[PDB]
């Protein structure tokens, strides 16, 4: 779609530019809940 485009700014732009990682690293933790 052309709404996808935009999403694809802002997701794009957080491949491209720490503190906000190592929290989202937990993220990636809650998997183990499961």
């Amino acid at each position: 779609g052309i709404g996808a485009l935009f999403l694809g700014f802002l997701g794009a732009a957080g491949s491209k530019k720490k503190n906000e990682q190592e929290l989202l690293e937990l993220d990636k933790w809650a998997s183990l809940w499961n």
